[PDB]
């Protein structure tokens, strides 16, 4: 049973990385990058880090259990950024543009 969610997982995924959505999914892409940025508060504030590239990662890796484990590490990557940035900073409306391409997708599933 979860084989056949995670498959589409990894499509819901790989829509997510489409040229479609890239305007706005491009910072999700890698990790947070806290030396290149500068932020000296983001792994004091931040206890779990998430971003694309690790969550397709794990797909590959068969480590999530079913599709609830990746919805929940999806959900986490957009919590990371609501949490640390203001709620007027662009990075949070380019998450919320992407989280609205997600809950859609995972929605049908
Ligand atoms: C000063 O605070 C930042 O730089 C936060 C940082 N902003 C941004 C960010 C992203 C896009 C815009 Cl338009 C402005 C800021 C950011 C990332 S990852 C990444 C490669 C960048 C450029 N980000 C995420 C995800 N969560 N916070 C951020």
């Amino acid at each position: 049973s979860h084989m056949e969610q995670l498959k589409c997982c990894s499509g819901i995924l790989k829509e997510m990385f489409a040229k479609k959505h890239a305007a706005y999914a491009w910072p999700f892409y890698k990790p947070v990058d806290v030396e290149a940025l500068g932020l000296h508060d983001y792994c004091d504030i931040i206890k779990h880090p998430m971003d694309m590239s690790t969550i397709k990662s794990k797909l590959e890796a068969r480590e999530y259990r079913d599709a609830q484990e990746f919805g929940a590490d999806v959900r986490l990557m957009f919590s990371n950024c609501y949490k640390y940035n203001p709620p007027d900073h662009e990075v949070v409306a380019m998450a919320r543009k992407l989280q609205d391409v997600f809950e859609m997708r995972f929605a049908k599933m």
